[PDB]
């Protein structure tokens, strides 16, 4: 019943945060490497960080309860982003109610308009953008103003675009997000809070105004309004009890939030890897599985006609992972295979660091889509268990989408002779911005 062998430290107090904050992948790989041990414990600043670090543990992690792991009080950072009593600030029984009403707005159901709808704002946007034939633009910048627009024409109702569009959203948002700093999550001890709540402010009056609007349509019931919005207002909770302005903002905010960093980084990538002159066999599998689609895609063929498309995009996911690590608060211990990790104790599960191991995955470094998991539960970038991810259906539609109708009207040239190296800097990590310079190259008759 002993706990995980603990990497020593050697400049105090530090802890690990520098040669964390340098390069994570090769600091853990080390850790894991000369402890012997997948599981080991780290010290940040005198925090007990425990990581499971052994593909094989992972349900350890992912299965138990919240009463037993706790996220709320690791996550506490996105407090002031979506609001108080939102998300974990709401405790978890209601939390769970919230997540229920956002989870039942993205159903298959739901999926039927989007495709088209994300089809609409990409060609759009290739229109006013990629407007000569060969051009050099920047595809991380780009990417990530084509997710904000489909995600917008997806669970934006029309009146909603009108009086807000996606272009001023982003500004919204980062407006809103700039009081994020990765090194305050384990401390539980703002200069940018002033600017993050008159965002707020801003975007939960004019919500506001589009609901006491559409109250006043809703007289003919021929307003027909069914997005995100609209179902979050009928939203009921357990007590009777209906979300309140404050509630219903901080959810949008939350899901668009959540898909737009991850995806745009997640599409990136996916865009980098084919581009590359290395991966020209993989271009040409994707080609053979597209060129034989109409200019209109439905829901089907996105979905059914599609996995090689998976393949890729989940390998972009399972080789640089957006979130590197996740994280828990244990209340009450449960074993973690042969070891045991202690209350009080911070246990974390690093989809950086499992996604590296050569027995689940040999040769890491390598972008292969064709690969699978060799053991069962290895690939956790969209976690697993209690916390899984209820975007990653919308997200995979979502890229998958958008790479059909780009590689279908477009040729691509990566201005570097390598992939870019992915930026540790942010807490979310995606490749290098000054790196991600391409050359399009438009398909002609
Ligand atoms: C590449 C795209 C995405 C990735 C990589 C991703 C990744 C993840 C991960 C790793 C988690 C687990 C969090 C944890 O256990 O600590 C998670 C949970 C979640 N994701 Fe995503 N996600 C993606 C897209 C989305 C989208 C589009 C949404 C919503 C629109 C979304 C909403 C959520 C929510 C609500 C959770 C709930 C966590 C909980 O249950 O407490 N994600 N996501
Ligand atoms: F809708 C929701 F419920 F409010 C919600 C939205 C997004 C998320 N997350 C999320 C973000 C991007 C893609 N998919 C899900 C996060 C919320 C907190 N979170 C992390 C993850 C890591 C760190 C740290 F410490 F590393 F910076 C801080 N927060 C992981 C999931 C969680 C809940």
């Amino acid at each position: 019943k002993k706990t995980p062998p603990v990497y020593p430290v050697t400049v105090p107090f530090l802890g690990h945060i520098v040669q964390f904050g340098k390069n994570p992948l090769e600091f853990m790989q080390r850790c894991k490497r000369d402890l012997k041990s997948g599981v080991f414990t780290i010290s940040i600043g005198g925090q007990r960080v425990t990581i499971v670090g052994d593909p094989h543990e992972h349900s350890r992690f992912f299965s138990p309860r919240n009463e037993i792991l706790s996220p709320r009080e690791v996550y506490t950072i996105m407090t002031p982003v979506f609001g108080e009593g939102v998300a974990y600030a709401a405790p978890y029984p209601r939390m769970r109610e919230q997540l229920n009403f956002l989870a039942e707005e993205l159903t298959i159901a739901k999926f039927q308009n989007f495709v088209p709808a994300i089809q609409h704002e990409v060609r759009k946007f290739m229109a006013e953008n990629w407007k000569e034939d060969e051009g050099v633009i920047n595809l991380l910048e780009d990417c990530g103003a084509m997710i904000i627009n489909t995600a917008c024409q997806c669970l934006f109702g029309e009146d909603l675009r009108k009086r807000l569009n996606a272009r001023h959203f982003a500004q919204l948002l980062s407006k809103m997000e700039s009081s994020l700093i990765p090194a305050a999550v384990f401390m539980p001890w703002l200069p940018q809070s002033a600017r993050c709540r008159e965002a707020r402010a801003e975007l939960q009056k004019i919500l506001g105004e589009i609901i006491v609007a559409r109250e006043k349509e809703e007289a003919s019931k021929d307003n027909n309004t069914s997005d995100l919005l609209g179902g979050l207002l009928k939203a009921v909770y357990r007590d009777g009890t209906r979300m309140s302005l404050h509630e219903v903002c901080g959810m949008i905010v939350a899901a668009m939030f959540a898909g737009q960093h991850t995806s745009t980084i997640t599409t990136s990538w996916s865009m980098l890897h084919l581009m590359h002159p290395k991966n020209k066999k993989w271009l040409d599998k994707l080609h053979k599985e597209i060129d034989e689609f109409p200019a209109q895609l439905n829901y089907d063929n996105v979905m059914d006609e599609m996995p090689f498309a998976e393949r890729c995009v989940r390998e972009s996911i399972r080789r640089d992972p957006p979130l590197l690590m996740v994280m828990r608060m244990v209340k009450a211990e449960v074993k973690v295979g042969s070891y045991v990790v202690p209350k009080g104790d911070i246990i974390a599960c690093s989809p950086l660091l499992s996604h590296h191991d050569e027995e689940a995955f040999p040769n890491p470094r390598l972008w292969d889509p064709e690969r699978d998991e060799k053991v069962d539960g290895a690939f956790i970038g969209f976690g697993a268990g209690v916390h899984k991810c209820i975007g990653q259906k919308f997200a995979l539609l979502q890229v998958k989408t958008i790479l059909a109708t780009a590689f279908r009207e477009y040729d691509f040239q990566l201005l570097r002779d390598e992939v870019p190296d992915p930026d540790y800097h942010t807490m979310v990590v995606g490749p290098t911005l000054n790196q991600c310079l391409v050359k399009y190259t438009r398909k002609k008759k």
